[PDB]
C-alpha cells in the first residue's frame, strides 16, 4: 500500500520503505516505529492517510 503525508505530499510506499532512515523495503506503515516521521517535513505517523477507499 501507499500512504500520503497530509502535510507535505510525501508518499510512504511500502514497496520502497525508507532505507535512508532505517526502514527496509516491504515494511508496512503499521510496522514503522511509533516515532518514525515523514522524511520531508517531520510530521508524525498520525498525519498520514492510506491511499485507498
Ligand atoms: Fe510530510
Amino acid at each position: 500500500a501507499k500512504w500520503v503525508c497530509k502535510i507535505c505530499g510525501y508518499i510512504y510506499d511500502e514497496d520502497a520503505g525508507d532505507p535512508d532512515n532505517g526502514i527496509s523495503p516491504g515494511t508496512k506503515f503499521e510496522e514503522l516505529p511509533d516515532d518514525w516521521v515523514c522524511p520531508i517535513c517531520g510530521a508524525p505517523k498520525s498525519e498520514f492517510e492510506k491511499l485507498e477507499d
